[PDB]
């Protein structure tokens, strides 16, 4: 529809995928507001069309069109008014930040500990399925109540919910292009009930600290839980992203270091920098590179575009985070980039909840493993490459090391 933009309509969802980079330097200087044909949806690209319309009193929640198939209702990202405030109110107290620096040590390092034992003698190792995931879905696995989902099936999970909530394509008539690529998902969640249900029965009885006992129990009547329909697209958007998105963090901050080899010498000299460098790296390659939007509630005018009331903006955070009007050189990883605001934990009423917890997690399982190797060497005969336009980061961190 826009002429001078007819270059998007070949824009592939793999070429997205493999990396969505040049086509969205491309958008921040042409149309910082822009629909994207195979997305079937506009895209903000920039940090200042990202911040205003995840802040602007005009938007509201939704659920992108593939996160929707996956979620259903009431997904906590997808829903505003009278049910996101009980769902915010439902996850927030195990996330607030003087209840996570009482366990967070005692959680995340043995932990940490755990997984490093059995390779950090090697000599080799592939850091994405031997350390960072693992440490962040057992942290949170744990904290949950899933003691007893082993980490290989929640790395499984959040694989399969990622391919399932980021199954964007669309074909010439706004139709799904692949909707074979929801059956996954469906199978995922499918497993998750047979899990979770005998868990939920449980705790309904007989609450426990668990973060799900506490999201059955928490604010109601006496006698009384949420209902577990009510509850279980929010355990699924957990088991995706809260899942995934810190050992990404910790793996995309690695190859960013490796890619610096002077910085990297200093982080691990200097174990306080490490919260710097999480930070870098987040900006660098942001995990949740566009998963969530917002949709319109009356006629609005944004970036030049007059969009009526109901329009869907997906939130390109990833690319906001490369906006060369606010750094210098996105590209690069410089952990000495000054310290300046970042979109990758969103913003607005619908921010990220966790991101306390989060930075804590990266930060003590980049501490444990920088202690436990600190002569960590990226294994330069293999590349590093990262995937995902939804959700984004490196598929293998292969290193090596001195024994
Ligand atoms: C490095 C790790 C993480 C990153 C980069 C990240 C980033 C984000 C982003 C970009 C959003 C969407 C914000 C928006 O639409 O404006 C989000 C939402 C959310 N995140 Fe995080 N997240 C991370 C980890 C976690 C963890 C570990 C948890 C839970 C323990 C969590 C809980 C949530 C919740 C509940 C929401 C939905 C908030 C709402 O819609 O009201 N996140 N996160
Ligand atoms: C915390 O988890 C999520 C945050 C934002 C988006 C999604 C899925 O679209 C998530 O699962």
């Amino acid at each position: 529809e826009r002429p001078d933009l007819a270059w998007l309509d070949e824009v592939t969802m793999t070429q997205l995928e493999r990396n969505p980079y040049e086509v969205y330097e491309r958008l921040r200087a042409e149309a910082p507001l822009a629909f994207v044909p195979v997305l079937g949806s506009y895209v903000a690209s920039t940090a200042e069309v990202c911040r205003e319309v995840a802040t602007s009193p005009d938007f509201e929640a939704v659920i992108t069109p593939a996160g929707g198939r996956t979620f259903g209702h009431p997904a906590i990202i997808g829903v505003n008014g009278d049910i996101h405030a009980d769902l915010r109110s439902m996850v927030e107290p195990a996330l607030q930040p003087a209840e996570v620096d009482r366990w967070i040590d005692d959680l995340v390092r043995p932990i940490a500990r755990r997984y490093l034992e059995r390779f950090e003698n090697d000599g080799h190792a592939e850091l994405v399925a031997q350390y960072c995931e693992p440490v962040s879905v057992r942290s949170l696995g744990d904290l949950l109540g899933l003691q007893e989902v082993d980490s290989d099936k929640l790395r499984e999970w959040f694989a399969k919910l990622n391919r399932s909530a980021t199954n964007a394509a669309v074909d010439e008539n706004g139709e799904f292009a692949n909707p074979e690529g929801f059956a996954e998902g469906d199978q995922a969640k499918a497993e998750i009930r047979a899990v979770v249900d005998p868990l939920i029965d449980k705790w309904i009885e007989h609450p426990d600290d668990s973060a799900i006992s506490h999201w059955l129990h928490d604010g109601m009547p006496p006698g009384q839980t949420r209902d577990r329909e009510y509850i279980y697209p929010t355990i699924y958007v957990y088991l995706l992203g809260a899942m995934q998105e810190p050992g990404h963090g910790m793996a995309s901050t690695l190859v960013g270091l490796f890619s610096r080899p002077e910085q990297l010498e200093e982080v691990v000299d200097d174990p306080t920098l490490i919260p710097r460098a999480i930070a870098e790296g987040l900006r660098w390659t942001s995990p949740i590179w566009s998963a969530t939007a917002r949709i319109s509630t009356k006629p609005v005018t944004i970036a030049g575009v007059d969009l009526p009331a109901g329009t869907p903006v997906m939130l390109s955070y990833g690319s906001a985070n490369h906006d060369t009007g606010k750094y210098e050189a996105p590209s690069q990883y410089d952990l000495h980039r000054p310290p300046l605001p970042h979109l990758a934990f969103g913003a607005g009423n619908h921010a990220c909840a966790g991101i306390y917890f989060a930075n804590h997690v990266m930060r003590i399982a980049l501490e444990e493993l920088f202690e436990a190797i600190p002569n960590l060497e990226r294994d330069t005969r293999e590349g590093v490459e990262f995937w995902g336009w939804g959700f984004r980061g490196p598929t293998s961190l292969h290193v090596t090391w001195e024994v």
